[PDB]
């Protein structure tokens, strides 16, 4: 995240992040066993960190669970970063608390204007390299679908939106991926892609949750 804040120790309790030996991308946990990601996070030997506020340091209210499965979205293309969504399966059940929680699913789709928080572990720099030890937030607006296909010409599909702010200097950013942007209490937004992070006329790019609900309820529903 570039140019927000400190969100605090376990305030963001559906936040997890994925490590195959270190941080490298976030996720959202959406019930007991499952975790909403990018599927261009998708690799194997994933362990899913629960209850994380600094990534360096046991601080005590971690819940440290390997995945079973990973599921990417059947239409993921990499390339156009279309469809860009996948689902963790735990091998076993963490326990929810106040401090690890679950967010809910979207019943519908927000819209231009509606402000949401976006967090992670990622990059704090714009044209330099930080990465923060504690869990970073940015309270950002989803941006118009024609100001988003403006900065974005011929690359914006209906399974993204834009959000954050045409003038520069806040963003999510590398290392942020995967992670949440929850807008009135639910999951609206996967992070995804950007050029580069924090630019002018640049803003971030994210996954539609709301256009993913029915496919994530059956995946889940059977396996
Ligand atoms: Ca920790």
């Amino acid at each position: 995240i570039v140019g927000g804040y400190t969100c605090g120790a376990n305030t963001v309790p559906y936040q997890v992040s994925l490590n195959s030996g270190y941080h490298f991308c976030g996720g959202s946990l959406i019930n007991s066993q499952w975790v909403v990601s990018a599927a261009h996070c998708y690799k194997s030997g994933i362990q899913v960190r629960l209850g994380e506020d600094n990534i360096n340091v046991v601080e005590g209210n971690e819940q440290f669970i390997s995945a079973s499965k990973s599921i990417v979205h059947p239409s993921y293309n990499s390339n156009t970063l279309n469809n860009d969504i996948m689902l963790i399966k735990l091998k076993s059940a963490a326990s929810l608390n106040s401090r690890v929680a679950s967010i809910s699913l979207p019943t519908s789709c927000a819209s231009a204007g509606t402000q949401c928080l976006i967090s992670g572990w990622g990059n704090t720099k714009s044209s330099g390299t930080s990465y923060p030890d504690v869990l970073k937030c940015l309270k950002a607006p989803i941006l118009s679908d024609s100001s988003c296909k403006s900065a974005y010409p011929g690359q914006i599909t209906s399974n993204m939106f834009c959000a954050g702010y045409l003038e520069g200097g806040k963003d999510s950013c590398q290392g942020d991926s995967g992670g949440p942007v929850v807008c009135s209490g639910k999951l609206q937004g996967i992070v995804s892609w950007g050029s580069g992070c924090a630019q002018k006329n640049k803003p971030g790019v994210y996954t539609k949750v709301c256009n993913y609900v029915s496919w994530i309820k059956q995946t889940i529903a059977s396996n």
